[PDB]
DNA sequence: GATAGCGCTATC
DNA sequence: TGATAGCGCTATC
């Protein structure tokens, strides 16, 4: 995450659904607003949130009366997306995990927020040929929402890891917010190997197999795209090895693979998959933040978590647009 | 609840 | 195309 001292935010209060690790609290916290509600099901999800908030989050988000809901300013949303995710078979809405959405938004319909601030995956821009997308425009739209997406690239934000997320920020139609934008991009300076662990702390994630093939050399000048290395086995996912010079490639949350859920990389000569902790710190996350204490809980977590550094940004500008009320 | 080996689709 | 990537799917213990 990234410092910000213009809390453009502050005296505002949101609700953090499908709260997961608290990606979305500590990103809108970092600019002065107040989470005062928070809803995760994942009991390990939960065990974390508590471990880091002091608060325990509701449960089955389908099964909350949504006038149960206090009042909030800032809806903040990072709904499921093995629906939608180019990794999984795309049934969309037909899937039982894809219809939460329509949860978000029966949520809308009662409390009218000022702002909904919704994540997702890239391939949701396109799904089934951009319906998906449309009907979620329309839908936002009839509850009076300004409808404003982009896909954004967290390489492009000082992280290096190549997440392109979609975004997206509805306004009540009232405050006439025609100023919003998202974040002009910037220089990538900071890559994978300024980010992992001394070597004695992560020794036993080192795997050494001889199925192990070489398809290229490793890099000698640091370059902000995934540059891989090699292969192991049939070179599937988590069976891919990239090289610590340039950038990490999208955590997940259920991936396979003998690096399942981060990947490999050729780290000192040797080939291993990131530290929880690691992980954490290519999300953006401070190293103060306490990760779960098992850790394929806590790949999974931070697998379907969010770059914090991006929300950062989007958030002072949500911001910065809800400030400008001049006469 | 952990672990892995897959098998597909989008993108260009 | 031909090569890479993916907040994944699912059998097994
Ligand atoms: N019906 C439901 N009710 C509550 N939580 C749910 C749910 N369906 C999915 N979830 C939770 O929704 C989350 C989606 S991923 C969002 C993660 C969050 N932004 C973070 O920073 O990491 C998952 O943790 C999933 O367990």
């Amino acid at each position: 995450m990234i410092e910000i001292k213009d809390k453009q935010l502050t005296g505002l209060r949101f609700i953090d659904l499908f709260a997961g690790l608290g990606g979305f609290r500590l990103a809108l916290e970092s600019c002065g607003a107040e989470c005062v509600y928070s809803n995760e099901w994942d009991k390990y999800a939960q065990e974390v949130y508590e471990m880091n908030f002091g608060e325990k989050p509701e449960g089955d988000i389908t099964q909350v009366n949504e006038k149960t809901i206090p009042d909030h300013d800032i809806l903040c949303a990072g709904f499921p997306c093995q629906a939608f995710s180019i990794s999984g078979k795309q049934k969309g809405f037909e899937d039982s995990r894809g219809t939460l959405f329509f949860d978000i938004a029966r949520i809308v319909r009662e409390k009218k927020p000022k702002v909904v601030f919704m994540e997702n995956v890239k391939n949701f821009a396109s799904h089934d040929n951009g319906n998906t997308l449309e009907v979620v425009k329309n839908t936002m739209n009839e509850l009076d929402y300004s409808f404003h997406a982009k896909v954004l690239n967290a390489l492009d934000y000082g992280i290096p890891q190549k997440r392109e997320r979609i975004y997206m920020i509805c306004f009540r139609n009232d405050l006439n917010i025609q100023n919003f934008q998202f974040p002009k991009p910037f220089e990538l300076n900071t890559f994978v190997k300024d980010l992992l662990l001394p070597d004695s702390e992560v020794e036993h994630l080192v795997i050494d197999r001889k199925d192990l093939v070489m398809t290229n050399q490793e890099i000698e000048q640091t370059t902000p795209k995934t540059v891989r290395l090699g292969i192991v086995g049939k070179g599937g996912q988590g069976e891919r090895i990239y090289s610590t010079r340039g950038i990490a490639i999208t955590l997940s949350a259920y991936g396979g693979g003998i690096f399942a859920k981060t990947g490999g990389y050729l780290v000192n000569g040797k080939t291993r998959k990131l530290h929880p902790r690691e992980c954490a710190r290519v999300m953006g996350y401070p190293d103060s933040y306490k990760v779960h204490p098992s850790t394929s809980q806590a790949y999974k977590q931070f697998g379907n978590s969010v770059v914090i550094n991006v929300l950062q940004y989007i958030a002072y500008n949500i911001g910065s647009s809800l400030n400008f009320k001049p006469y």
